[PDB]
């Protein structure tokens, strides 16, 4: 059984008319899930608010204050260019981190085979002490501390196949070995950061523009499976950001659903070998409403297989 994390509160966060990081993005794949069906095979439940704790074991204590400091009563409240908080934003962020951590205790628990979080703002770009272009705080990080510092798990694993690299789970754990960061990323591309001065936990593959499902495939086959066989992660963590797709207005790659369905099927294999088969999973970015929908909806249904 797959796990379906989820907030009306999610909702609620936007940062402009003109933002494409946006609440409809959240209710294209509820309508994909219905069209598919595929809705059916997945059980809902609703995303929890993160505690204080569960943010500091990522994040800095003054990170965490000053976005509580910056929530605005009315109006919007600048973060960086294209990120701001409006005064539901807050209530948001905890929901979305809220939702990784209750997934992760009811993988570890049994509860669920694996699961997804449906989730709005993304996580991964949010640095310990740095929120910046959409992440507040960076869910997929958090969850996986949780599961390292509470559930006592010696070794996990985190992918990340989002376009934009994620600079905020580089930032976390880049002396943390009990973490391995497999990844791909198009470069050079906002954020610019990743390709460089890589510790050895970092698996962070650069991608060139225009690239299609084919050069990713063989990226994945031929460099992240030798790294995850011989770490043997415990469990699976999950940046599933759905930009790279051909028809993502900001991105420029050329991934197709069937491209999210295998790399789904990859991690789904690497978790059955080392990790009892424990993923979960949290939306990144992803900005075409047709083609987030497909993707996450084959994301999903090669969760539930
Ligand atoms: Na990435
Ligand atoms: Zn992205």
């Amino acid at each position: 059984a797959t796990g379906f994390y989820s907030h009306a509160d999610c909702l609620q966060h936007e940062m402009g008319q003109w933002h494409p990081e946006c609440p409809a993005r959240l209710q294209a794949i509820e309508d994909q899930l219905i069209a598919s069906r595929i809705g059916e095979l997945i059980e809902r439940e609703s995303a929890p608010l993160a505690d204080e704790a569960a943010l500091l074991r990522v994040h800095t204590k003054a990170h965490v204050d000053y976005l509580r400091a910056r929530s605005p009563q009315s109006g919007y409240a600048e973060i960086d260019p294209d990120t701001s908080m409006n005064p539901h934003t807050w209530t948001a962020a905890l929901r979305a981190a809220g939702a990784a951590v209750a997934a992760t205790d009811a993988v570890i628990e049994g509860r669920y085979d694996n699961a997804f979080c449906s989730v709005r703002p993304p996580g991964h770009h949010a640095e310990p002490a740095r929120a910046m272009g959409f992440c507040f705080f960076n869910n997929v990080a958090i969850a996986a501390r949780h599961a390292l510092e509470v559930h006592k798990l010696e070794r996990v694993a985190i992918i990340d196949f989002d376009v934009h690299h994620g600079n905020g789970t580089e930032a976390a754990f880049s002396n943390d070995a009990r973490v391995l960061m497999c990844s791909i990323f198009q470069h050079p591309f906002y954020p610019f950061t990743g390709a460089d001065n890589q510790a050895p936990n970092m698996c962070n593959v650069p991608i060139a523009a225009r690239s299609k499902g084919m050069v990713v495939r063989e990226a994945i086959d031929m460099i992240w499976l030798p790294r995850l066989d011989a770490f043997k992660p415990q469990m699976l963590f999950v940046s599933a950001g759905f930009d790279a797709h051909r028809e993502d207005d900001l991105g420029n790659m050329a991934l197709v659903e069937d491209d999210y369905a295998w790399i789904t099927q990859q991690i789904r294999l690497v978790a059955d070998k080392y990790a009892k088969g424990r993923i979960v999973s949290c939306l990144e970015g992803g900005y075409n409403l047709s083609a987030l929908g497909r993707s996450v909806v084959a994301h999903v249904r090669a969760l539930a297989d």
